[PDB]
């Protein structure tokens, strides 16, 4: 019962799946508007395409585009490159943190109007419904971004779907968002605390992870070892990240881990040559979870029963309505 | 003599009576397609449009500019079924407002010079439809971004000869640092409208501006909140001058000399979705006549005070004419 940008698909068709992934990291019209940033429409749909099956031959069946409107979520390139692929995307609803005038000034009614919308009849005229909520939140939350996060879980206990967050890891932004969520009257087990991997505390995380909050160990190839580069990703490296993966399953929350790159295949909400910089930190690219980090994991004492529960059973018990 | 309309080139005396500031839809990229049901429907939209636009028609109108820009959430297809529907040419816009989201904000001056020449010169979107002038704006001060934008629409003006239109605080008197800005990159006054000019009863800053050659925009004529002081809201929005008031500023312009430098329009919309849900209802019923309001009421009292027929015909036909020109 997990909705996909091909159609409805089961349980066991969704396989290993990476929980938060993009096609593109853009703006809401900006792809229709301006494709010949990306080079054309035809070269990104090309280059995405060579990426997913790159992603497929590596093991990866399912990935979820957490694009949200304002990330410029075009769900019609997400079928496109699905099915030349044969890789199943799950869309997404909810708001980002650069929401425009006619999105800021609603309020927690509409905006649950707005995700309703997108989960119950579909995503603008296409049909495509979403199956995942993206929420975001940089340092304390603003009014704004407080009706967000309350429109996301009232929209998730009416349909079942799952909230997946953006958080400032380094200033704790989950324990907020978390007890936001509760003061709703949504289930820890449907929600999950990404970017987690952007600090060494672990005492944040099993603090959480003991309340049934999944944690989204989601920016693993993200590595600074160029400002604009340095302040968007990566303070350590590519092993301090993976390392936090096996300090939680050491302390007993592998039912809580949720593993994911947080690629792109086309990078415009920065600055311009953003993408060409992170292709080469990572040539892998979307496939550096099951080529990279897998391998290390089990050369660091982690058995392939763990690692096969954190990307195969974990997303699935995650990404089904309940 | 010829310019670019959502229908394709029309020559420029098929033009006629031109409202040089106007929207179909106030909104935000994308909002339209992902969110129909805020206006009803897309089809309530269009179909309140095309009554509008012909009711506009029967009033005189001709052609309405819309100055919607891809943060305005100008959506090309819309202002082609309407306009040919309605039977109104519609000239569509390109540039930059002061909602622009992050991947139009990170930008240089010479990749949005180039965006807006790919939608003055190929075409908006995948639509083959060409923008025929340049919107953009400051809301005070203007911010390091938005003096980037003003370069690069004098840039696209320079290489195209399409106009630029701006939004200003009229009452910080944005027109200034904006002229300042447009003939540092040597573009002529009489390609720009510095716009929202019936928002300050300055004529020491309007008639300085007009005897430099820029074209003032006195366009949001019926923008009153005059009865609704209670509304916070439609207040901040409309103002508490009345229309009388806007409407003798293009008197007082006409008597001191500068009738070839005014452009009136009424900044209507059908659509509303860029401030507090409410708007466009309280708007309607401020004012019902729309964009009719130019022709059926400004007219006629302009007429009362004392300006000549082929002065007013002169404003509404022959300036945009010369504006919108490609030169
Ligand atoms: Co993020
Ligand atoms: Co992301
Ligand atoms: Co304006
Ligand atoms: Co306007």
């Amino acid at each position: 019962r997990i909705n996909t940008v091909r159609g409805p698909i089961t349980i066991s068709e969704a396989g290993f799946t990476l929980t938060h992934e993009h096609i593109c990291g853009t703006s809401a019209g900006f792809l229709r508007a301006w494709p010949e940033f990306f080079g054309s429409r035809k070269a990104l749909v090309e280059k995405a395409v060579r990426g997913l099956r790159r992603a497929r031959a590596a093991g990866v069946r399912t990935i979820v585009d957490v694009s949200t409107f304002d990330i410029g979520r075009d769900v019609s390139l997400l079928a496109e490159v699905s099915r030349a692929a044969d890789v199943h995307i799950v869309a997404a609803t909810g708001l980002w943190f650069d929401p425009p005038l006619s999105m800021r000034l609603r309020s927690v009614e509409e905006l649950t109007q707005f995700f309703l919308r997108e989960i119950q009849y579909g995503i603008e005229d296409t049909g495509i419904r979403a199956g995942i909520i993206k929420v975001a939140t940089t340092g304390k939350a603003t009014p704004f971004q407080e009706l967000v996060l309350r429109a996301a879980a009232r929209a998730s206990l009416a349909t079942g779907v799952p909230v997946t967050t953006h958080t400032a890891a380094s200033q704790r932004d989950g324990e907020q968002q978390a007890a936001i969520f509760e003061s709703e009257g949504l289930s820890p087990s449907r929600v999950c605390i990404g970017h987690s991997d952007d600090t060494d505390d672990l005492s944040y995380l099993t603090a959480l992870a003991a309340r049934g909050y999944l944690i989204g160990l989601d920016g693993i190839p993200w590595s600074a070892i160029n400002a604009s580069a340095s302040a968007l990703l990566g303070n350590r490296s590519w092993q301090t990240r993976a390392l936090l993966i096996k300090a939680l399953i050491d302390q007993g929350y592998m039912k809580q881990i949720l593993v994911s790159n947080d690629w792109t295949f086309g990078f415009s909400s920065y600055v311009t040559n953003i993408m060409d910089v992170m292709d080469r930190v990572n040539p892998d690219g979307m496939a550096f979870i099951p080529l990279r980090v897998i391998p290390f994991l089990r050369e660091k004492g982690v058995p392939q029963e763990t690692l096969a529960g954190i990307t195969v059973t974990n997303p699935a018990r995650f990404l089904s309505p309940t």
